[PDB]
């Protein structure tokens, strides 16, 4: 009750940038997370013991993939804490639990391979769920772990609260799916231009969730750019091993996935940010206005590219 995680100075102070790095010593990510969770939170949402169990179960859970990994996790909770703490007065208490966790479960027992390979290998995945087939798993897995003995971080909550929670946590999940992200957007887009956005609608507010999951699993790009650069090698290392397994099932993959056009990932980058990332941000700022460092943070990483293209730096 009386016991404050306390990170370093140079952490204390990072942390609440969004471009803030949880850095390479693995047996500080728990500590960071805690950290998270109590000043976002409260010291009060769960028991210390629980969560600590929770947090070390979903580690476990999470495989050793080259980006789809226990890093990626506790990075995309840390942007949902940075748009929490910019935005203290616009969410429940309920939405500050769930929201936190379903960023650390978001990816569970990933194996590096998108939906797309499941649907063309027929993984039995893909016959359990049609669509947002991992997504699908990933909150299966997280109700599972919830599930497990000295584990139910939610114990403390009214039988109704608790169901709110876990369907805050499904829809967050479920909309870590990209090819859901478009429409999801389009609609944010003409909600908020035509007037109509209103965060009492129940319907709105999932969407406004929906978008920050699809902003904070994609704050690889509105990082630092040497953080930037060096993540994008491993987002490409299993794009480029999905593509060797869909050689193997004799079918040519995307670009994007083939390492023999490793030369057409900088003009890919493009695509990227003008398609998805800015595009993201950009209504994401103008629902959210104290998020507007993403944009900025995501607008330089685009110049960055744009630089490697013209040769005026190497990768
Ligand atoms: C969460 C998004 C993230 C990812 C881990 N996986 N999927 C795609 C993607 C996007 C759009 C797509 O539509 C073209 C697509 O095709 C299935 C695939 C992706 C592509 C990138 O660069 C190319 C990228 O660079 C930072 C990051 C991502
Ligand atoms: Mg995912
Ligand atoms: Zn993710």
């Amino acid at each position: 009750g009386l016991m404050q995680f306390t990170l370093p100075v140079r952490l204390c102070k990072e942390i609440e940038l969004f471009h803030f790095d949880i850095g390479p010593f693995e047996n500080m990510w728990p500590g960071i997370f805690v950290y998270m969770v109590h000043r976002s939170c409260g010291t009060s949402c769960f028991e210390l013991e629980k969560l600590c169990r929770f947090i070390m179960s979903v580690k476990k859970n999470y495989r050793r993939v080259p980006y789809h990994n226990w890093k990626h996790a506790v990075t995309v909770a840390h942007c949902m804490y940075a748009i929490l703490q910019n935005n203290h007065t616009l969410f429940t208490d309920l939405e500050r639990k769930g929201l936190l966790i379903a960023c650390l479960c978001h990816d569970l027992d990933h194996r590096g391979f998108s939906n797309s390979y499941l649907q063309k290998f027929d993984h039995p995945l893909a016959a359990l769920y049609s669509t947002s087939t991992m997504e699908q798993h990933h909150f299966s897995q997280t109700v599972s772990i919830l599930q497990l003995e000295g584990h139910n971080i939610f114990s403390t909550l009214s039988s109704s609260e608790y169901e709110q929670v876990l369907e805050i946590i499904r829809k967050a999940i479920i909309a870590t799916d990209l090819a859901l992200y478009f429409g999801n957007r389009k609609q944010l887009e003409e909600m908020y231009q035509t007037g109509s956005l209103n965060l009492n609608n129940q319907s709105h507010r999932d969407r406004v969730i929906g978008l920050m999951m699809t902003a904070c699993d994609l704050c690889s790009v509105t990082k630092l750019w040497p953080v930037t650069k060096l993540t994008a090698n491993d987002i490409y290392a299993e794009f480029w091993a999905e593509g060797d397994e869909m050689k193997k099932l004799g079918i040519q993959p995307i670009p994007m996935m083939d390492r023999d056009k490793k030369d057409e990932v900088p003009q890919g980058q493009l695509g990227f940010y003008n398609a998805v990332a800015i595009p993201c941000y950009t209504t994401l700022t103008q629902i959210l206005p104290p998020t507007e460092p993403l944009l900025k943070a995501c607008r330089d990483n685009l110049s960055q590219w744009e630089k490697v293209i013209r040769g005026e730096e190497t990768a």
